[PDB]
């Protein structure tokens, strides 16, 4: 299906796969199992624009894509 490389300050990249039409909520997950940190204090980039975890990958324009790249970064929350 997706394939999704997750590059962080931290970690070794990560690799899993995803769905473009589920949340982002349900990488955030992947990440949490791989990194145990709470998908509250996770934030994801595509490019340069942070993801909202309700929403899909296809809404920010992953379409025809096979692979794609994403930052994590870990934030205390507001």
């Amino acid at each position: 299906t997706l394939t999704v490389h997750v590059r962080s300050e931290e970690w070794d990249l990560m690799t899993f796969d995803a769905n473009p039409y589920d949340s982002v909520k349900k990488i955030k997950e992947h990440v949490r199992s791989k990194t145990k940190v709470p998908v509250q204090d996770q934030v994801l980039l595509l490019g340069s624009k942070i993801l909202k975890p309700r929403r899909s990958l296809s809404s920010y324009g992953i379409d025809k894509e096979k692979t794609i790249h994403l930052t994590l970064k870990v934030v205390k929350p507001s």
